[PDB]
């Protein structure tokens, strides 16, 4: 696929290193630092590499208009939602410290200036930002001005509005990831369309490629492993149990370890060659292709045809099946018994 | 990706069918017909389409040199493998109505021209070639003059081999598939090159794209999926306590029902476009996509600027953020409230 690299704090990702899975714990804390830190130990004891949280700063997040639009898994308004669940910034620094302190890399998710820079002052070692601010050019333009690489979900978008974000990443001489994504809560297989992805790549060849999914199981994360993905994002809760808006499609703990072991066999399976031999396979070729053996007893003198010549396993013959009709006419130089090999002696 | 199809039987396959799961009993009934049955009634009771057999004549499908050889997963000769394992015609022709009589495609693979004119005897309505036989071209030669689809495993063999089988396979005027396989019992992870099957559905525009598969679990075959695989074979056991050289990569009942699950879903989620627009985002986009506000009280005829401006979720306002450096210069016609959403009627 590519080379792409870049690195997350100590953590390499790209095509030829480990996928990277980032448990977003989000607003599944329902903005309380206990429960996110029960949620960050449930990823801790799972084997996470990665806590990634979003920071709300609702006034400026949301204008008054915010306030009367309800989103689609939910039934009052983004901006009583967003009210309940926000961390001050006091808690966020905590959160970080915490799962810092359980080895575990801390990234969030800006939706808004005062966010971004509240984050800054936290000094994380990269952005994550949202599909809906994939256009949010502005903001992009100030996160990119960071100086620290940006991974970017692409949902809600067309590669020719992307273009513009990418043109200000690179403009601001960060790397990046693009991370396909399909913004419904839950969302149906039959919208994942993971041909996303190589649409992606194509357009920007420059950009590490992953998927944000909000289906409800592994499956679409584990074929974007399969396609060449680098990172994969689902939300993230220590229960099923818990209520929010967005537990449904959340892996816990045991379906993240599920998660990790597909994807590191699709990390070894995906990609290569047809063409590659396989040292292992040589047992396999030895006996399994067929030579050239004689298929009735021929006389000396008599010439060999498609009539007294066949094929056979195993492959050691003096003449591969490859070689049958190169044979053909060439002339006994002595007795041949029905079934036997032919031999470079036989002929003439 | 495609829009090759044919049938076998009354079951389509191709990229846009349901991908074809093939249950290889093989020689994994180590010549017992009550054994093949067990395993025929284990597939069919968990829901599969498609017994395929292995037919095996060992004095027409190996020379005696076959008795001194042995294959990498056992420690006997192939000879005696096959003799021990093979069911002769009375009996395969009971396996293949007890199949039928399960309401389920039986299909075999044959390992030597006596096999394949069995087969034709018996009528199977397609043909299963070995990645050992790819090579074989009078083989081939003959199962292509049967008229039946032909369903290619390509281990082991380079494009270049493979061309010359799918020459012959074209010239008798069947459709078929090409399986990418690695022929390793069982396979490592690392060395199934899911990449393999860009490269054959490249070289070969017209052929259905599958993997036969012998590594230690589904991963491989799901990735397969992602990639629009069309069909994929395993062995299949009833019970993994079973004795034999290829039960130990075999699925049974529970790991088929979960394949199954896997590429059904993956059926769902692969391909597709980027661009698509997906109805299900549209209430997301309208609140999740920011217009551009007033970031200070600006007087009546003050301009516009990027210092006065900002921009807020939600995506009602009457100026997208797309469209935030455009209000730049212009003159406010009334005073604006911080906060407010920037209207038409703010501006002359
Ligand atoms: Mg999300
Ligand atoms: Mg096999």
């Amino acid at each position: 696929q590519n080379n792409n690299e870049f690195k997350i704090g100590n953590r390499s990702v790209g095509y030829n290193h480990e996928p990277l899975i980032i448990c977003e714990i989000g607003i599944n804390h329902e903005g309380s630092l206990k429960t996110a830190f029960e949620m960050v130990d449930a990823a801790y004891n799972a084997g996470a590499e990665v806590v990634k949280h979003q920071t709300h700063i609702v006034e400026d997040e949301m204008s008054d208009e915010a306030k009367q639009v309800i989103p689609g898994n939910a039934d009052v308004s983004i901006y009583e939602i967003m009210e309940r669940c926000a961390l001050n910034e006091e808690d966020e620094i905590k959160l970080k410290e915490y799962v810092e302190s359980k080895g575990m890399i801390f990234i969030s998710t800006p939706f808004s200036r005062a966010a971004a820079l509240r984050l800054q002052r936290m000094d994380i070692p990269a952005y994550k930002i949202g599909s809906g601010e994939c256009n949010n050019y502005p903001l992009i333009k100030l996160v990119a001005s960071f100086g620290k690489p940006i991974i970017l979900s692409t949902g809600m978008n067309s590669i020719e509005s992307i273009k513009k974000s990418v043109e200000i990443i690179r403009e601001a001489g960060v790397p990046y990831a693009l991370l396909h994504c399909t913004n419904i809560y839950p969302t149906p297989y039959e919208d994942v369309r993971l041909g996303g992805m190589n649409d992606l790549s194509e357009a920007f060849p420059d950009a590490i490629i992953g998927l944000s999914d909000h289906t409800l199981d592994n499956y679409a994360c584990l074929g974007a492993v399969a396609l060449g993905g680098s990172i994969l994002e689902r939300h993230f809760t220590d229960r099923m149990d818990r209520p929010g808006p967005d537990i449904v499609c959340s892996m816990n703990p045991d379906t993240f370890k599920e998660l990790k072991q597909g994807a590191h066999a699709l990390k070894l399976a995906r990609g290569g060659k047809k063409d590659t031999i396989i040292a292992g396979e040589k047992p396999t070729k030895d006996f399994a292709f067929a030579s050239v053996v004689a298929d009735k007893d021929i006389k000396k003198g008599e010439l060999l045809s498609g009539d007294n010549l066949w094929v056979k396993r195993p492959g050691n013959g003096d003449f591969s099946v490859n070689e049958y009709e190169t044979l053909f006419g060439k002339v006994a130089a002595c007795n041949i018994r029905k079934g036997a090999q032919i031999k470079k002696t036989d002929i003439e």
